[PDB]
DNA sequence: TCAGGTAAGCAGTCCGCG
DNA sequence: GCGGACTGCTTAC
């Protein structure tokens, strides 16, 4: 086995290593690592070292670390770079791990947890730590065990022991439900004062020594109150005892509206779960409270007890200690979903970097670089400071706002890594500028051809052509990993269907989910087989395809993050290989490709149609065209197709064998004229939209840029059970959008695209009648919440204060001198409401912490006086006109001389 | 919201628009 | 009332 390593830090003129060694077990080590960096010389042949512009170096290699350090410094005193990798860490893993690494995830210590405080006087602030720390579950995945340390005796209240009998029992039998699965995997220890609580946890974690550290909110909140905690107790030493290389720094995080401290602890790798979500997921959410996440994730219940959490602990500490225990468990729930952990032991052993460093794709990218031009006895430039400079992105097309019918959507496979690996765009790769033409002049092919010797963008650049450049080599090899993923991913959303159409006919009979690997599509035997499953066993076949496809997602779309990150990167200042000139390169030549495209289309269609001039591509968003089929539809004749299968088939087939091959030639033509190093522009169909055959929807509807609704019968070859609702920016993908008023919204949309106007004015009619009557949470608009210090005025809202803020301060006059009462957090979000004229709380609106009831000390008076009608017409009734205006239909009935009689 | 990028939509404030 | 300038916040890509 080859060693690979876990935690590395520098700590003066050492390096701190923790790594599996080369028979599996986990050691430490000092390593008095001297680093090398490098200088320009005139200079001898003999030297070996190169940098990426191929001008010879002189290594200068130092006594230790400090020393290294301070040559940079004089080398900036001076005026002249200082070459190599500054970190001296990357360059410690690269030297001492100069291989593929391969990784045991086994024999890496995960650790998760979480603590309990009782506080009295509001939130238990870490910096202070003031109130006993009462209760942490600490999972280890070595041991896979959850170690719960529950301290029974406090100022707050002395409590009995916790019972697993009653933690395992049913709700309905006056238990916690602890799950079955993890009741003999709970280790219970007991403490009569927090002293010996404390002390023996720090024992306990010196024998298990964390090296990936997780739970939710752990690095803004448990860390930091259990050090400060114990630092206030026992003294700073003790406190240290958290780093197995007993240093630790309070770190100040710093945003545009403030700053937050944190305790980095050396020798352990926090990822926060919370921020691997925030990052990893593609989601954005209303609320990031555990409870929230767990719902919407797992479909597992909210956890349910009595009164305010500052007396659960005294009233019923059973349930306290349980649900302490049940919040870790939900962390790993959500883990064995969605496998944030594994992706990111993935990506930073693939980049050589400190595990928590793959939040950072600028750190990730540039060790991967380092890596690979070290390889080649290369050296890489100094980081330098630059001005942020605003760039120019993507092309967005004016659609014509309208109903379309029948729509097929084109898209390029991952455009910005393609541009990078087709043009050779890299900072080694410059080769010189051209003469620029208007934009349009290239789009229309008018423009003289920029050069016939090197690889061109649109915007002016220049690239060689002889051999590929490192940033086109590097992010090849993670495209290529992307892809694999994404392969597995369509693969078992494919299966997923399958399984739903089996579900239709199932059979009665007692039997098995067969065993097989979603990653693949299902053989022609898998299939007959599962022809003849109960529903029971299809749908736990759904849950395990699906499953399966979440992982696919997670492994490939953030790899499709990274290599997109590279682009983006080159147009962040703080990226060694940042220049605005190759960043633009990059969007411009993606202008450029999507106008392109957009002609040889409409070119085309015109040909096939025999017409002049007409618009067959509707709309386009950086590197996707929607086009207009329904010429080529009513070229067969509607009343031709046996039913939507049989048009979708056509569809399908028009677009592989006839408009790809356009497409295809359209953009090889392009290449030729921008003489880039290799084509890579490969724009494959996406979506196939229509209304069901014989039906009065509308099919499809664009109200602007970046705001449409298709129904789509087929994306990406995954032919659906069911027509699948593709709504892009409409008010349904908010998160600031009341969760009801989403679901009617979406409805209003599945009518008008599926069934007609007639539908969609009957539901409309309902909810309109009905909307009073759901739950005040679900009609609340969501916000998040920043600068609310700026626009208070002695409780009161200053100039041009915002909605959501005026809100706020209408609670916090409303909550004023109640120490126990919610408070709403600067720079996290709100639920909104607004209020009736005349209320009690003295304003048009009242906002309060999201994905929480709001206080029971202001509850009644907040539902008394909700302003039904304001909070209908601005969440659903305006959007909705929006969205019918656009399709040239209405929501309610109009007038007409027909009715009535009937007399 | 510490942590790659730009384009661009809508809510709301403030106030003009004879 | 609607839009323009502007802030705030949110999506698409
Ligand atoms: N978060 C994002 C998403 C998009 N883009 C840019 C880079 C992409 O290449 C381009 C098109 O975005 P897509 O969503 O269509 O993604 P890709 O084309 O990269 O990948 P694919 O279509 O193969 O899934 O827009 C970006 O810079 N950052
Ligand atoms: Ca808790
Ligand atoms: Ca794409
Ligand atoms: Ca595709
Ligand atoms: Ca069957
Ligand atoms: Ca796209």
């Amino acid at each position: 086995m080859k060693e690979f390593y876990l935690t590395v830090e520098q700590i003066g003129d050492s390096i701190f290593e923790r790594y599996i060694d080369s028979n599996g077990r986990e050691r430490t080590r000092e390593v008095e690592y001297k680093p090398s960096l490098f200088a320009h010389c005139p200079e001898s042949q003999a030297t070996k070292y190169f940098d990426i512009y191929g001008k010879p170096c002189t290594r200068k290699l130092f006594a230790n670390m400090r020393d290294a350090s301070q040559w940079i410094k004089r080398m900036e005193d001076i005026g002249l770079e200082a070459l190599g990798m500054d970190d001296f860490k990357l360059a410690y893993l690269s030297d001492t791990y100069n291989y593929e690494i391969k990784y045991d995830h086994t024999k890496i210590r995960v650790a998760n947890f979480d603590i309990e405080v009782t506080s009295p006087d509001g939130f238990p602030e870490p910096s202070q730590a003031k109130h006993p720390i009462d209760a942490i579950t600490h999972y280890d995945s070595i041991d896979d065990r959850f170690y719960v340390f529950d301290l029974l005796n406090s100022p707050y209240g002395n409590v009995e022991e916790w019972s697993i009998e009653i933690a395992a029992k049913l709700q309905e039998q006056g238990g916690d439900e602890v799950p079955s699965e993890i009741i003999d995997k709970i280790i219970y220890m007991p403490f009569d004062n927090e002293k010996e609580l404390l002390m023996e946890y720090l024992n306990f974690w010196q024998q298990k020594t964390p090296v990936i550290l997780t739970g939710w909110n752990v690095e803004s909140f448990a860390i930091p109150y259990v050090y400060n905690r114990i630092k206030n107790i026992f003294g700073e030493s003790t406190a240290k005892r958290l780093s197995p290389h007993r240093k630790t720094r309070v770190k100040v995080i710093e945003n545009m509206y403030g700053s937050r401290e944190i305790i980095t602890l050396f020798g352990i790798s926090v990822l926060d779960y919370i921020d691997l979500y925030k990052k990893f997921s593609f989601t954005n959410q209303p609320s990031y409270s555990l409870d929230y996440i767990s719902e919407f994730e797992l479909n597992v219940g909210k956890l349910k007890y009595d009164g305010p959490i500052s007396k659960l602990r005294e009233s019923n500490h059973q349930r306290y200690i349980s649900y302490n225990i049940i919040a870790v468990y939900r962390v790993l729930q959500i883990d064995a979903k969605r496998q944030f952990i594994n992706l990111s032991l993935d990506m930073g052993y693939y980049a050589k970097i400190q595990i928590q460093s793959v939040f950072s794709p600028i750190k990730t990218w540039d060790a991967i670089i380092f890596n690979s031009l070290k390889e080649q006895n290369k050296v890489i430039p100094q980081g330098r400071s630059h001005p942020v400079q605003p760039y120019p992105g993507a092309f967005v097309k004016e659609p014509i706002p309208n109903r379309y019918k029948y729509v097929m959507s084109f898209d390029l496979t991952s455009l910005y890594p393609s541009i990078i690996r087709q043009v050779n765009i890299s900072p080694e790769t410059i080769a010189g500028t051209f003469k620029v033409a208007p934009l349009h002049d290239y789009i229309n092919a008018v423009a003289e051809r920029p050069s016939d010797v090197y690889s061109c963008s649109p915007n002016g650049m220049m690239y060689y052509k002889d051999r590929d450049g490192v940033v086109p080599t590097e992010i090849t090899k993670v495209f290529n990993q992307r892809k694999e993923h994404k392969g597995y991913m369509l693969a078992a959303q494919r299966n997923g269907e399958i399984i739903k159409e089996a579900l239709h006919n199932p059979n009665l009979s007692v039997d098995e989910p067969l065993d097989v690997d979603y990653r693949f599509d299902f053989s022609d035997e898998i299939k007959e087989k599962i022809k003849k499953l109960s529903a029971k066993s299809l749908n736990e076949m759904l849950f395990r395809a699906q499953r399966t496809e979440v992982a696919g997602m997670t492994a490939q779309i953030n790899r499709k993050l990274l290599i997109n990150g590279l682009a983006g990167a080159l147009g962040n200042v703080w990226f060694r290989y940042y220049d605005l000139r190759n960043a633009t390169a990059i969007t411009t030549f993606g202008q450029m490709a999507l106008q392109w495209i957009e002609r040889k289309v409409n070119e085309y269609l015109n040909e096939v149609c025999g017409t002049e001039g007409e618009a067959f591509v509707l709309y386009g968003d950086t590197d996707s065209i929607y086009v207009s089929a329904d010429k080529i539809i009513d070229k067969v004749g509607e009343s031709k197709f046996r039913d939507t299968n049989h048009w979708v088939d056509f569809l399908d087939k028009f677009a592989r064998e006839r408009m790809e091959p356009a497409i295809d030639r359209g953009f090889r033509e392009m290449c030729e004229y921008m003489n880039n190093k290799q084509h890579l522009m490969f724009m494959d169909r996406e979506a196939i939209a229509g209304p069901p055959l014989g039906s009065k929807g509308i099919g499809g509807f664009w109200t602007g840029k970046k705001r449409y609704a298709l129904n789509v019968w087929d994306m990406e070859g995954t032919r659906y059970a069911e027509p699948k609702l593709k709504i892009m920016g409409l008010e349904t993908q908010k998160s600031s959008t009341p969760k009801a008023v989403q679901k009617a919204l979406k409805e209003c949309i599945r009518r008008m695209l599926q069934e007609g106007e007639e539908s969609l004015q009957e539901y409309f009619k309902e909810f309109e009648k009905e909307f009073r009557q759901l739950n005040y949470i679900s009609i609340a608009s969501v916000s998040s919440a920043n600068n609310i210090a700026k626009y208070d005025v002695g409780g009161f809202p200053g100039p041009k204060c915002p909605f959501h803020i005026r809100g706020i301060l209408t609670y916090n006059r409303a909550i004023k001198g109640n120490i126990d009462a919610p408070q709403v957090v600067e720079g996290e979000k709100v639920y909104v409401l607004p209020l009736r004229e005349g209320n009690p709380f003295g304003d048009k609106c009242i906002a309060w912490p999201s994905g929480t009831e709001i206080t029971d000390l202001i509850k009644d008076d907040v539902l008394h006086w909700m302003d039904y009608t304001v909070l209908l017409e601005k969440t659903f009734i305006k959007p909705l006109e929006g969205f019918t205006s656009a399709a040239k239909l209405d929501y309610e009935k109009k007038a007409s001389l027909f009715d009535m009689f009937d007399f």
